C-alpha cells in the first residue's frame, strides 16, 4: 500500500509495521483513580502497548449552551457527564506516570486549548484530536505547533473539511495519521463503510491511515486491518459490567487479545501480489498440473490430434497442458501406448 | 466495488449479496458414506448452504506418472490417496440426494473429462475448476460447454494464465467466479496475499471474486470478506480428530459459525463512502462541534480578533468554528461577556 510511517516514542507506526492497538480508557473510569489503574492493570496485563485517555477541562472546552445538550449516549447533559468523569491535573499526571510504570505508552486526546497545554506540560509523545474536533481548526493549529505526532479522527467529517485540518498539520511539520471513524455509541454495522479508509489513503497520501471504531465487537477493526489499516482504536475496560456512556461499546482484556492475534495474522495476510510466486506451493504444482498423453494406441506415422490426444496429471510430462494444441498435426515417430505421456522421442 | 451477480440454483452470489460460504467436503470422507454423511450433517446443522465434494476418477484423471509422485501433505503418493478416497458414481450420486435432501446445495470440484461428464449427468448447478485445473485450458472448454456457471480457482497461476481460462469461459457465454488462493496445506498467513484478489478484479472486472482458503484460522477468509469477497471455500469436517491430508486446515461447525456470522457483519460493514452522512451521528455532531464565543469581556465597539475570541462546545452558536476568522475586525455592537457565544446580534 505505502511506506508512510513515524513513531509513536519509540514504536513505529505504518503500513509496514505491526497494527497498533490504543487502548481508549476515555472517560470509562468515571472520574476515579482507582478504578482508571484497575483498567490501566487488565490492559498491561492483557498485552497493551498504548493506554489512551480523554483529558477533560470542563470550563474550557464548553461554554454553558452545553448544560443544555444530551449525547447520543446518555440521558443527561454533556456538561453533567464531563463533571462527573474528568480527572484532575494531579490525578491525570498519576494516572500517565502509572501507565508508564507498566511499560505502556501514555497519550491523550484533548478538547479545548487548556486541556492541551496540560498535555504539552506532560510531554506526551503523540496527540489524538477526536472526531467532534476534527474541524476544529484553531485548536488543530495550536496542537500542531506542538511538534509531535497527531492522531486526527476524522467521524462526522467530509474530505474536504478533513483537507483544511491536513495543510495545519503539514505547515507545521508534524507526521499524521487519520483515523476513519463513525460517532455513534454504539456504531452498527451498516455505518462503518470501511471503504472511508481507502478515501482518506487516495485523497491525503503522507497520511498513516487507521480505524477508530464503536461496534460491538473487533469485526470492523479486523477489517481494517485487512484493508491496510495502521492503528486502530476501540474504548477499554477491565470488564463490560462497568457503568458508563461508552462501556458497551468498549473491549475487554479478552477481545483485546482476539484483536491483537487477528491483527497480527491479517498484517501477515494483507496485500502482496497475485502473480509473486509461492515455493511452498511446488510439490502442488509438480502433481496436480497435468501433461499431454494419449487418449488412443497412436500408430507409427500416424498424425496426433485432438482426438488421439489428451491431458492427465501430474506435472512431469515433456509436454504440459499448455502446449496441448502444438502437437496437433505432429507425426508419431513411433507407436504410442495409450495413456502414456507424449515424449519429445514420440514425435518426428 | 461491482454489481457482478449470477446465479448457483436460486442462491444470488456477488458483492451485493451476502457472502457465500463453500463448505468443502473434499476427500475429508476417505471414502465412507458413513463418514460423508457424518459430514453433510454437520455441514447442515452448522448453517451450512453448500457442500462441495471432489469428483476423483483416477484411471482418468492422472496417468501411471502420479503412482510415483507425493503431494507436499503426505507421505504416499497421489495416486494412492485418491483411490483409497474416491467415491464410485453411485455413491457420488447418493451423496448428492442426501446433501439435496438437508436443503442444501451440491456441487463438485471435477479433475477429468470423465469427472466433468459424470457432474453433467447429475446436472450440478455449478462447477468448481480447482487451482490444479485452472490452466488446463481442454478440461475448461468442456466444462464451459454446459452451460453452467464456473466457480474456477487460481492459486499457482499467474494473471496471464488465468486470461486464457476466463477467455474460454466468456466464449461459451457462462457467468464465472474467480477465487484467489494459494495451495499449501496448510498455508501460512504470510503467503495469502489479500492483495491477489484486488489484482484479479482489476484484470477481470466481469468476475465474481472470491478466496478459496488452507490457513489454519478464519481470519484470511474474514480479510476477503472486508475487502469485497463474495465467496469463501474452507474444507469442511464434522470433526477436527478425523484422519486425511485436508482435515488440518478444515473448519469444523463450530468455525464455521463464527464464520459466517463475521462475513455477515463485514458485508455490512465493507465498502461505502467517506462522505456519506450518517443520520445517527447528529445528537454527536450537535454536542461534540464548536461554536465562537468571547475569549475575553469586549466592550461595544470594540474589534473582535484572535485576542478576544475563541472557540468551545456545543455546536449551537451563531457561528461555527468553521467561521472563527471571518468575525476578525468586525465591531461589537454591544459589550460581549467572556464566555459568551458570539450571536449574529453581538457585531455591526
Ligand atoms: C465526540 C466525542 O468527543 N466522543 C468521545 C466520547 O468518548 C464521548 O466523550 C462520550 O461518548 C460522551 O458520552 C470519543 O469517542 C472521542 C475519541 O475519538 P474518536 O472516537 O472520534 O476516535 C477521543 O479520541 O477521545
Ligand atoms: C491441487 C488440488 O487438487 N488440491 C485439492 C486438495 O484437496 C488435494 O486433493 C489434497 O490436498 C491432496 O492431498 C483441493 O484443494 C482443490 C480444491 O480447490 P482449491 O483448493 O484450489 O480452491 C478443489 O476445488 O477441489
Ligand atoms: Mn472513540
Ligand atoms: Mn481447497
Amino acid at each position: 500500500q505505502n511506506n508512510n510511517e513515524f513513531k509513536i516514542g519509540n514504536r513505529s507506526v505504518g503500513y509496514n509495521h505491526e497494527p497498533l492497538i490504543i487502548c481508549e480508557i476515555g472517560i470509562n473510569h468515571e472520574g476515579s483513580l482507582k478504578t482508571a489503574f484497575e483498567m490501566v492493570d487488565a490492559a498491561y496485563n492483557a498485552g497493551a502497548e498504548v493506554v489512551k485517555h480523554q483529558t477533560h477541562i470542563v470550563e474550557d472546552e464548553m461554554s454553558d449552551e452545553a448544560k443544555q445538550v444530551i449525547p447520543g449516549n446518555a440521558d443527561v447533559s454533556i456538561y453533567e457527564i464531563m463533571e462527573r468523569c474528568a480527572l484532575n491535573e494531579e490525578d491525570e499526571i498519576k494516572l500517565k506516570e502509572y501507565v508508564e510504570s507498566k511499560g505502556m505508552i501514555f497519550i491523550s486526546t484533548l478538547f479545548s486549548r487548556a486541556a492541551a497545554l496540560r498535555l504539552q506540560r506532560m510531554d506526551i509523545p503523540a496527540y489524538k484530536i477526536g472526531s467532534g474536533e476534527c474541524n476544529n481548526y484553531p485548536l488543530i493549529k495550536l496542537v500542531a505547533s506542538f511538534g509531535k505526532p497527531i492522531i486526527l479522527s476524522t467521524g462526522m467529517n467530509s474530505i474536504e473539511s478533513i483537507k483544511k485540518s491536513v495543510e495545519i498539520i503539514r505547515e507545521a511539520g508534524v507526521p499524521y495519521a487519520l483515523l476513519h471513524c463513525t460517532n455513534i455509541y454504539p456504531t452498527p454495522y451498516e455505518d462503518v463503510r470501511l471503504g472511508g479508509m481507502n478515501d482518506l489513503s487516495e485523497a491525503f497520501p503522507d497520511a498513516i491511515i487507521g480505524l477508530s471504531d464503536h461496534t460491538l465487537d473487533n469485526y470492523a477493526c479486523l477489517g481494517a486491518v485487512a484493508l491496510g489499516g495502521s492503528i486502530l482504536e476501540r474504548h477499554f475496560t477491565d470488564r463490560m459490567d462497568r457503568p458508563g456512556p461508552d462501556i458497551v461499546c468498549s473491549m475487554n482484556p479478552d477481545t483485546f487479545k482476539e484483536l491483537k492475534q487477528g491483527a497480527h495474522a491479517l498484517k501477515l495476510a494483507r496485500g502482496g501480489k497475485k502473480d509473486t510466486i509461492i515455493a511452498g506451493e511446488k510439490p502442488t504444482k509438480d502433481f496436480a498440473f497435468a501433461s499431454v498423453v494419449a487418449d488412443k494406441d497412436i500408430k507409427k506415422g500416424e498424425l496426433l490430434s485432438g482426438d488421439n490426444l489428451w491431458v492427465k496429471r501430474p506435472g512431469n510430462g515433456d509436454f504440459s497442458v499448455n502446449e496441448y494444441e502444438t502437437l496437433f498435426g505432429k507425426v508419431a515417430a513411433c507407436n504410442i501406448r495409450k495413456g502414456a505421456q507424449i515424449k519429445k522421442t514420440d514425435i518426428e
